[PDB]
């Protein structure tokens, strides 16, 4: 964002409000990986080409649910709502990236900072922007980098999100946590993946590519032995992320 | 508290991160009301008459833990432990009023500030207190009142902290949670009571002698009618009870 607009005294008090529902709810029913996930397919489908998609609250759509990648989102839509119907003041747009935020805070993670404004827009973004995790550096330089317009420092430290959560088979034919601790967000996704692969934890194709690329490789050393920094990076990352095609830019 | 002390800018920064490393852990192990009473059993046995007690992290020590009313408190002591020892430099005092603090956040409830500052002593106070379940009013002042020199709304917006956790009949002989929703912060502690006793849920002695009070009373009804004015009232009585004799007041 660049020129944030000027949002209400009422829809500012709505959302100081909806963020402190969100973080008990949150917490109580142990779902921040998915909210977390739902954040990030939300945003991640804006394409600087066209300047469509991104987080504008498309995502609750039929269409949009029916992407390939999506699998398993509706339960994470199906979830929020009853919280969302105290709020219809916020957008879905403003709603979702605040549970992305909370997700993030609940688990431990860094503090990123949120402004509303967004609009729900009516149309879903075409299927097939979202990245493939049996692809590389090649790949993810173009998702990311070309169509996102983040940059290679934001590659690796939004990888680091996997350090909360699991994949599920039936969702999208991966299974397994990425590490130890799947509800607490720390540094450890980068230590597992410099340890080589072993049996109970999971590595996506996606996640070793970060490992022979030569600019990936030392930001996921730097990460594994310095917390603080993959936090001011990752806060850095996400605030961008949920922003994208927004308040300007 | 009128005068805060000044803090090194490390110690301001570990405060940061054990707030984040307690958000995480707090939430994962659902143990937030926990934490809350033995913020509380911390702060609450302050003597402003003596000066002496208070939150200055003695219900570490034995002596103290040893308390009939802190039954139980001996378990949220050592879950803590292994964060406390990642950040040696912050003091007990410090950080089981931090810990209380964030157990209020990710429940829902609002935001209490908090500045750092309280040094650990070396003597725990006397046993006897902390207030009994079943006396009431003269009893509730005396406590609240005449020792710590909390006022009368303070009394009725802490007492609301039961909206969260249960009793256990092994540690205080009472036995099931105030609310329907023991881990969300809200305001049903007061509608709850103003509705009757009910089965399966609990409602202690010093809880019911808040509706035949001529100051209690009205105060219970107006945070059951309005819970933003429940939450500016009870983050100002938290910030109270966690800085009784710390910074001058
Ligand atoms: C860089 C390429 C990425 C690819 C290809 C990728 C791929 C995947 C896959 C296959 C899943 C689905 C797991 C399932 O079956 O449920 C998953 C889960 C997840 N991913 Fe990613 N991911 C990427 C980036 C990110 C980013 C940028 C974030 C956000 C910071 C993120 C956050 C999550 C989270 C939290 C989960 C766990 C959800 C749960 O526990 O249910 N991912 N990812
Ligand atoms: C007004 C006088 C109060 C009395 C006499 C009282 C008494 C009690 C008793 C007997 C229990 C049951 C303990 C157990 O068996 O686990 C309890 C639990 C609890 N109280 Fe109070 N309370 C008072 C004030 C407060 C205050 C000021 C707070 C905090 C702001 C508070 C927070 C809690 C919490 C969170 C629990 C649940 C503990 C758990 O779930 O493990 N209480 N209280
Ligand atoms: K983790
Ligand atoms: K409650």
């Amino acid at each position: 964002g660049k020129s944030y607009p000027t949002v209400s005294p009422d829809y500012q008090k709505a959302i100081e409000k909806a963020k402190r529902k969100l973080r008990g709810f949150i917490a109580e029913k142990k779902c921040a990986p998915l909210i977390l996930r739902l954040a990030w397919h939300s945003a991640g489908t804006f394409d600087s080409k066209t300047k469509t998609g991104g987080p504008f609250g498309t995502i609750k759509h039929q269409a949009e649910l029916a992407h390939g990648a999506n699998n398993g989102l509706d339960i994470a839509v199906r979830l929020l709502e009853p919280i969302k119907e105290q709020f219809p003041i916020v957008s879905y747009a403003d709603f979702y990236q605040l549970a992305g935020v909370v997700a993030v805070e609940i688990t431990g993670g860094p503090e990123v900072p949120f402004h509303p404004g967004r609009e729900d827009k009516p149309e879903p973004p075409p299927e097939g922007r979202l990245p493939d995790a049996t692809k590389g550096s090649d790949h993810l330089r173009d998702v990311f980098g070309k169509a996102m317009g983040l940059s290679d420092q934001d590659i690796v430290a939004l990888s680091g999100g996997h350090t909360i959560g699991a994949a599920h088979k039936e969702r999208s034919g991966f299974e397994g946590p990425w590490t130890s601790n799947p509800l607490i967000f720390d540094n450890s996704y980068f230590t597992e993946l410099l340890t080589g692969e072993k049996d109970g934890l999971l590595q996506l194709p996606s996640d070793k590519a970060l490992l022979t690329d030569s600019v990936f490789r030392p930001l996921v050393e730097k990460y594994a032995a310095d917390e603080d920094v993959f936090f001011a990076d990752y806060a850095e990352a996400h605030l961008k992320l949920s922003e994208l095609g927004f308040a300007e830019a």
